[PDB]
């Protein structure tokens, strides 16, 4: 049944929603170019040149595209995502399935200024997915090239390309090359299409709430303790001598009480105001960020572990690098303003997440005596202690989905630090290209690899489909909780969706976390 | 095994990300004045890229090179040891938790 | 109230659309939305098939009654036909009520 004039899929976008789970599947028109002319290309960057031994890499460009659906723009929409994130505690991803289908294959042809565009019925294209987790996995860096979260958008399919070792510019014995010829791939011509299916393994539910108590106000009010602490250590008066006095913690002194739980680590990061004049007068943001050192190079902790961005009465502060920074339809790449950028906001984890900019505690330095005043430092970066809890960082409307934990010996607490669901086998990645099809060869042979071809590019419809499970809601709360609500008042255009000249924007992040749950 | 990429290294170097971070803080000229500009991080720079992951747990410790004359001039082998306090006991940390020996 | 039915669960709506198909794509890749697309149009023929259920006219009316008829003196052109030029017209408008009932 495979031909030319029969169609080999259809459109398939909406969302269901059944008791304790929904299905969103989403349909988009997108468009593959030739890349590096059919070519590998080793890819490098070395400290000549002005550049930093930070950004030093070595790597190698695909002529093969790449198809990714990370974000959760992609499968949701903004009033699913409210349906979502209003009447639900916690949500994760069941299974996946995933099709290709409708492809043109269309040659380009140019002579004098004259560009003509026709159908090439008998090429292909070569679609495969890596299932046994054999290619360096780039899917959960966060780049550009998903599925556009509006359903009209047609987009263009992202190049791929990988990493390595590296010393400088220069490779290493250890450096692997990968060839994607060099795997079984499914090759398409126009009536043909691609469909394979995929289920998540177990993974926590992600936890959309806020907490209603924190940590250290979890006691009774009422009640004093049945325990004791040092109150005072000198007798009051003019001339006080030692002493050791001890009193019961009631509600009086919450903060003396005994507790049986830590906040969560922290690595500390630098504060910045959204007031200007408040900041310090200097380029701060390299040389005073928080990062890590690793084989040499310094790099950023962007956002790093999660931790409250302020706290009480401060929205002006955030972590220098410590929070995702969304653009504003149509920003720039470099140097753009604050007013492009749309920050997000932790806040809702202050309960049992310490500040990312403030201090962990204080700890004793020295062993005090009579000729010795005790003195405290500061804890600017804490590893985990027993007892400790924390929640992780929250999940965005347009943020990621999914990350691949590394395969490693070990890990603590396998979470994606941008967000998400980490995964030891993830969704695999797709990977498509147009077939090379080459120009008349010179009726004499020659050796040399054929250079020259025909420029091609296809297009074609993909639909993915995902079952998310749902975590209802039981809570016995009796006032009303916080919505996530459309301003009622009147406005140019409409939130989330396209203006006069027919462009979509999202306005602001949507995070998930409104309802409310105890401790 | 030995690891074909690092951690630093997961990303794709071909294209940018769609996240932002904070590249300067002050105009540049011979009287700055403050302000906030966000850029996105693509292969020109990776070292400002977002990540999932963080390097493992260290204890750090005193580096000794085998040419001698560049090693300080004292005995510093218990002294500048590193080491851990159990009961007022002091011993070392031989060889501690796992962490590359060396740089490029 | 301009007249016909009306319905709570009307005919649904049809709805079409020519799918776009860009224009080749710049090989270097870029996340702004594709602008450039091969102008299209589609035809084709849609076919409606409708059943209608008839109420029939029992009256016992003795004298004959008012019927829609053609005009019977002659004309440049026919009525409800095309003309010269080949454009078809509808002279007037033509209701449903002629036959009589009682009250």
């Amino acid at each position: 049944a495979d031909g030319v004039g029969s169609s080999s899929g259809n459109w398939h976008c909406d969302s269901t929603w059944l008791g304790d789970r929904v299905i969103t599947t989403s349909t988009r028109t997108w468009a593959l170019p030739t890349y590096n002319n059919h070519l590998y290309k080793q890819i490098s960057n070395g400290t000549s040149g002005g550049s930093t031994n930070d950004n030093t890499y070595f790597g190698y460009s695909t002529p093969w595209g790449y198809f990714d659906f990370n974000r959760f723009h992609c499968h949701f929409s903004p009033r699913d995502w409210q349906r979502l994130i209003n009447n639900n505690w916690g949500f994760r991803p069941k299974r996946l399935n995933f099709k290709l289908f409708n492809i043109q294959v269309k040659e380009v042809t140019q002579n004098e200024g004259t560009k003509t565009i026709a159908n090439n019925l008998t090429s292909t294209i070569q679609v495969f997915t890596d299932s046994e987790y054999q290619l360096p996995y780039v899917l959960g860096s966060a780049h550009q090239g998903c599925l556009p979260p509006f359903p009209a958008d047609v987009f263009m399919i992202p190049q791929y390309g990988y990493l390595t070792l590296n010393n400088g510019a220069q490779a290493v014995g250890r450096s692997s090359f990968y060839c994607l010829e060099y795997f079984p791939s499914q090759m398409l011509r126009t009536g043909n299409n691609f469909e394979f299916s995929y289920q998540f393994e177990d993974v926590p539910f992600h936890s959309s709430y806020a907490h209603s108590q924190s940590l250290d106000r979890l006691m009774n009010p009422l009640i004093d303790q049945y325990l004791y602490y040092l109150s005072r250590t000198q007798t009051g008066g003019t001339a006080g001598t030692q002493q050791l006095l001890f009193s019961q913690a009631g509600p009086n002194n919450m903060s003396a009480q005994a507790k049986n739980w830590l906040p969560g680590p922290c690595y500390r990061q630098q504060r910045v105001s959204t007031t200007l004049s408040q900041n310090n007068n200097s380029n701060f943001a390299w040389t005073g960020a928080t990062k890590y050192h690793l084989n040499g190079r310094d790099s950023l902790v962007n956002p790093g572990v999660a931790m409250a961005t302020h706290k009480d009465d401060e929205e002006r502060f955030f972590p220098s690098s410590g929070v995702l920074m969304f653009g504003k339809q149509g920003a720039g790449k470099d140097n753009v303003d604050y007013s492009a950028v749309m920050l997000t906001s932790e806040e809702e984890i202050k309960t049992t997440n310490p500040v990312a900019t403030e201090q962990y505690g204080v700890v004793a330095d020295n062993l005090q005596q009579n000729s010795a005043q005790p003195i405290v430092g500061a804890v600017n970066s804490q590893g985990a202690l027993p007892g400790m809890v924390w929640q992780n960082r929250d999940v965005y409307l347009q943020g990621p989905i999914w990350a691949k934990i590394p395969h490693t010996d070990g890990n603590f607490h396998p979470s994606p630090l941008m967000g998400g669901f980490g995964l030891k086998h993830p969704p695999p990645q797709i990977l498509i290209k147009n077939t090379p099809v080459p120009a008349d060869p010179p009726t004499t042979f020659s050796q040399a690899k054929l250079a020259s071809f025909i420029t091609q590019y296809s297009t074609g419809q993909v639909s993915v489909e995902i079952e998310w499970e749902l975590q209802k809601e039981n809570s016995k709360r009796w006032n009303p909780e916080i919505q996530y609500t459309s301003n009622y008042y009147k406005s140019t255009n409409v939130d989330f969706a396209v203006n006069v000249d027919g462009t979509y924007s999202e306005p602001r992040p949507i995070g998930t976390r409104y309802l409310t749950r105890n401790l």
